[PDB]
């Protein structure tokens, strides 16, 4: 009743989120994730980047063909790294625009705030996972 | 980085969740809350639950079409201006969510309703809503 107006919420949150991101940020949130992870730790085996990004096979392949295409990414037992363009792009020298974007994403909300959303969110997954039979 | 995860978090749960509730009660989740609408507040025109439920004409279509193909609601002409349709929900709908529920779909609306409690559910769609004006309100 109420639990689900907030789950079709946030249904309606994430569609809206990722369309606005897109547009800001050049990349899709899944994709820009991608890059993170290997610009902090890599390389990495595709496997373990579906793991930590928790998505099927079919998807993360998706996913990659779109970042090679675009110049983020190379692979080479199928090891992944980021490009120079995506150290670039995201860490070292971004644009005055992502610069722009990314300060005032990271103001939204305080660390408090923050982490009690998180701290919910995991909350209700927990309960949605744990639901009879 | 630290907000762009939390994006990302938003999104690997929204997946998780709309795969989960669709197992779980048989109806997807915006196709549920259609039925919910319309047993709660029908006769409603097809342009009424766009505005709603925040999607556009298409996607409102191919819904009330997959509901109407499988019995859950009913698209008829008021009979005092034969032009304008009106969606209904139907005995089956009101019977599937509320008056006839199956043991297991029963347990699941309980089990969903006490996952929760009404502060922090009422605090996470505050936070929500304070991310959307936020990213909305970023730069261009």
């Amino acid at each position: 009743q109420e639990m689900e107006d907030l789950l079709y919420r946030l249904k309606v949150a994430d569609e809206t989120i990722s369309n606005l991101f897109e547009k800001q940020l050049g990349i899709s949130l899944t994709r820009y994730s991608i890059l993170q992870t290997l610009l902090k730790d890599a390389p990495l085996h595709q496997l373990a980047l579906q793991e930590r990004l928790q998505i099927d096979r079919a998807a993360v392949t998706r996913h990659l063909k779109l970042l090679e295409e675009s110049g983020y990414i190379i692979r080479k037992e199928v090891l992944v790294w980021p490009t120079e363009q995506a150290r670039e792009a995201l860490i070292t020298n971004p644009s005055a625009h992502h610069q722009a974007i990314k300060t005032s994403m990271n103001q939204i909300l305080t660390v408090e705030e923050s982490e009690q959303f998180l701290a919910t969110l995991d909350k209700l997954l927990i309960g949605l996972q744990n639901l009879p039979i």
